[PDB]
């Protein structure tokens, strides 16, 4: 198997990823997120989920490329965070 | 022998820095601009600017967590593109 993003689902049929609660010490590898977030989004799709919201602290910027790369855009950020969706259906 | 971020003095007295300009290939190396970004500041402070103002497209945000690391924080983030912040008047 691989990773797991332990996503939320909400009322919406939308699913959350908090990078705080996934990569709790700061340890997970760009390229390895890259690699299960792009994973996670093929599944998502084919359970018919609406949508996939990032949150991530500004220290873990690092992943919001990677994100980008794979549809990812900002929906808003404060002042130590930001949050990024990517729209399925 | 600093790294030139291509500062744009605006009309409050502060600098903006726009990563499209800067590093217009996406070829700039995350610890490279950091280093840089330092030193900026630090000649920044001593000439008296305001604030900067780091604009950030998406698929560069390689850059975002460094600046964070000198105290740089999120102002705005919508859409393609980021833009952060670090007040200089103490």
């Amino acid at each position: 198997q691989s990773m797991d993003l332990q996503g939320e689902l909400d009322r919406f049929g939308g699913i959350s990823v908090r990078l705080a609660r996934l990569d709790a010490l700061d340890r997970l590898d760009a390229a390895a997120f890259q690699k299960g977030l792009q994973a996670a989004v093929q599944q998502w799709r084919s359970e018919g989920r609406t949508a996939v919201w990032l949150h991530i602290p500004i220290l873990q910027s690092r992943f919001i490329a990677p994100a980008a790369s794979l549809g990812f855009c900002f929906h808003h950020a404060e002042s130590d965070s930001s949050t990024l969706t990517l729209w399925l259906r």
